[PDB]
Parts: structure tokens; C-alpha cells; sequence
């Protein structure tokens, strides 16, 4: 049955950043949609944005493409050019390698969704615009640490 | 990064053979992934005029696809038959897993899909309703016969 029961797919919370971090996703919720469908070469979530909430801490891919489609509400990207509204039907494109950190935030008083799908690849680092942080992923995790590769530390992370 | 889908060039027609080609009339689409930079997988916001399909039913190889809703009702035709999906609903079909499928818009109301389907150097996808396939490459594709020999008059006209 190809056909996904949205109902039925587990909802995740929470996040994997550090320390403080973390309670930065409140309100971010999503549905593992490739996962539920049992794709392998790309991930595909429906994310969905309580009042206030955001995506991700803004950030850009080195191995992966990145695809966003607003479902539902209004949302605001966030990149180096500034902010972007986007309604219903809005699309944008973050190609593997283009330095530009992106982050969807809500600003709205109701929740909004998107649709995002990424590149599944054997190892991954996205580099954080905001602060002094890297990630460096494969498939055992996630490998958080400073733009040198220093740990981050308790003045960053509590 | 945001994408201008009234700039982006709507396509039309198909790449099927011989009087097959004709099946995809109703069909239009807008190549979102190619606008936007994108080279590890397609993604292809589909419209379809009442009547039209997406495709011929078939399955792919190599590439993992994953389908959502977006407007209208459609119709996913697979091995197990008619299934019906509104906006917001979605589909996934694994590389290889041998299930054709297709969606036939039976409303007459226009329908519109997103689609995304997964780069690959190679790929082979096989149709479930007549003795076709296709592969394709760098190089180019090429239908067949499942068997490799060219498709015939009686087939394709
Ligand atoms: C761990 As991330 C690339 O969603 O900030
Ligand atoms: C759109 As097709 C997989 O029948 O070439
Ligand atoms: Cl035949």
C-alpha cells in the first residue's frame, strides 16, 4: 500500500542540537513521511510550525539538496539576502554547497506546515550562519562542534 | 531560493513512442528542481487536465519517487487497483519495488501533483500494462520490447 496514512505516521519532537539549544525547536513538530513510504535515497517530512517556532537553527548543506513547499499557513525564510515571505504553494531550492544558511520561522499566530525533502547521503556537514557551530553527520549521528572543530562550550551551549 | 513558478516554462507532450506519445495530452508540468539549482533528485509540480494521466502505469529500478496532492482529486492506479488521494495526500514507491503505478485524473476539475524522484546515471523503468520498457542514460533513452527488441506496428502504430 503506497499510499501513506498521514494519521497513522508518529510524530516527532524535540531535536538533536546541544545543551540550550534544543528547547530552540519547541513547537517544531514533523512526519516522517519517506521513512512511513520506505524510500532510502531521500528523506521527505511534513513539518509543521507552532506560533514562533522554526525549522532549524539557520544553517546550509554541503552534500545535500534541500526542497521546501509551504502546505499550509504563512512562514518567513530566513537567508543571507534577508527575509522571504512564503504562502501556500511557495517553493525554494537549497542546492548542496551554495553558502547561503537558511531557516523557515513563524511569525504568524497560526501554525503553519511545509513540505521538505533531502538528499539521504552516507556522510553530511552543515555549517550554522548564526554562531560558531558545525555538524558533521553519518550514520551513527550527529557530531556537533565548533567551526574549527573544537567542542562547543558551556558560554555557547549552557 | 524562492522559486517564481509563473517565470518557470511549462512543458508539455512526452517522450513516448509512436502513438503512445498522444496519451499524455492533459499533461503539463513545471521542472521546480532544475529551476532551483538542484541535481540529486527531480521535482516536478505536474498538472492534470480532467482525463489526463501522468504516465504510462510502470515502476522504476534505480529511483526512489514520492508523490503528494497538491489540488484536485486523482485517482493512484496500482497492482492493487484504484486508490483515491486528495490534497495532502501522498505516496512513496521504493526503487525496484515491482508495483506500476500511474494517476489518472477521473474528476473534471484540473489536478496537480508534486512529484520527486531520485538522479541516478542509469535507470530502467518497466510498464505493467503492455510489453514495454525503457531505459535510459547519459546517453539517451530508448523504448523497447521488456525483451530489448524494438517495439512493433502492432504496439505503437
Ligand atoms: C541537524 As540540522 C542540518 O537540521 O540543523
Ligand atoms: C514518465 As516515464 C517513468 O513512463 O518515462
Ligand atoms: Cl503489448
Amino acid at each position: 500500500m503506497p499510499k501513506l496514512d498521514l494519521d497513522s505516521i508518529e510524530r516527532r519532537i524535540g531535536s538533536v542540537y546541544p545543551g540550550r539549544l534544543n528547547a530552540a525547536m519547541d513547537g517544531r513538530s514533523s512526519l516522517r513521511l519517506g521513512d512511513a513510504g520506505g524510500l532510502s535515497q531521500f528523506g521527505v517530512n511534513l513539518v509543521r510550525l507552532e506560533p514562533g517556532a522554526k525549522s532549524s537553527l539557520r544553517h546550509y548543506h554541503m552534500e545535500q539538496d534541500e526542497f521546501v513547499m509551504v502546505t499550509e499557513g504563512a512562514l518567513v525564510l530566513v537567508d543571507d539576502q534577508g527575509e522571504h515571505p512564503m504562502v501556500p504553494g511557495d517553493c525554494a531550492a537549497f542546492p548542496a554547497g551554495d553558502p547561503n544558511g537558511h531557516q523557515f520561522v513563524n511569525r504568524t499566530d497560526a501554525p503553519a506546515t511545509f513540505l521538505v525533502v533531502g538528499t539521504r547521503t552516507p556522510t553530511e556537514t552543515a555549517y550554522y550562519s548564526d554562531m560558531d557551530m558545525m555538524v558533521k553527520q553519518d550514520a551513527s549521528g550527529f557530531a556537533f562542534t565548533r567551526k574549527d572543530g573544537s567542542p562547543l562550550t558551556a558560554d555557547q551551549i549552557g
